[PDB]
């Protein structure tokens, strides 16, 4: 245990609900709270670009097939999509856009390809994850009243699903490379878990921030030698500062690490 430990301090310290879900790919287990529902914020972006690969992967769609948007379309936060209001993105630039840049419009392009937040939820489903769901677009979806459902995980589906999808067999091999690829190249979540990853390690990831003091981590880790671990670590319902946040989500994923 005594990572145990570490998240009942941190829950007692900053008042906040955690909850934290690995995965070894192993014959190990343990959790906590990993049946509880967290809102995702924007780790869903994960999810929601492997509904996208595995719509490819059947002949459903095409990575390069292009999508003009305007400009009443763009959502908050859109560093990239932004950039080509002139010209479009194709749907592989847009899944790269979210995983890497986390871009809000990106998402939202993604969503409306897929045919919005309840058709991922259906996928979702096909590939074995009861609990996960999306209900919103970027950025209603980061909302997180506490006791709402929508737009929610759970530390084990999140750890289970993220594994279907990577290295699991709901995607391609080509799929799952590209996704893995853009999780690796991720760019917005650097202190919550690659800071304190050591060196020679390869971390994918993709992190989340949200109302109500929301931060989410999921992440894909390959240890020198060693099956890659998935880890899904959520807190929620604490009013500490974005600073003592990512220092607990940190100090969780350090601790995971022994």
């Amino acid at each position: 245990p005594e990572t145990l430990v570490t998240v009942r301090r941190i829950e007692a310290q900053l008042g906040a609900r955690v909850g934290v879900a690995v995965l070894d790919t192993g014959r190990s287990w343990e959790g906590y709270r990993a049946d509880e529902r967290f809102p995702m914020a924007s780790t869903f972006k994960v999810l929601a670009c492997g509904a996208l690969l595995s719509r490819v992967d059947a002949g459903q769609e095409d990575l390069d097939r292009r999508i003009r948007y305007t400009q009443d379309e763009l959502v908050t936060y859109s560093p990239v999509t932004e950039k080509h209001l002139d010209d479009g993105m194709t749907l592989r630039a847009l899944c790269e856009a979210t995983i890497t840049t986390s871009d809000n419009t990106a998402a939202n392009l993604i969503l409306e390809a897929l045919g919005g937040p309840k058709a991922l939820t259906r996928f979702l489903r096909a590939i074995g994850d009861p609990v996960t769901r999306l209900d919103r677009w970027e950025t209603a979806l980061n909302e997180a009243t506490p006791g709402d459902v929508r737009d929610t995980t759970t530390p084990r589906a999140m750890a289970a699903t993220l594994r279907t999808l990577l290295l699991g067999d709901a995607l391609t091999p080509a799929s799952r490379q590209q996704l893995i690829a853009w999780l690796e190249a991720n760019q917005v979540g650097g202190p919550l878990l690659r800071a304190g990853l050591p060196a020679g390690w390869r971390i994918g990831d993709k992190t989340g921030a949200g109302g109500r003091g929301t931060r989410g981590i999921v992440a894909i880790v390959w240890p020198p030698g060693r099956a890659p671990l998935i880890a899904a670590v959520y807190l929620t319902e604490s009013e500490a500062s974005m600073d003592e946040r990512n220092a607990a989500i940190a100090e969780i994923g350090a601790a995971l690490v022994k």
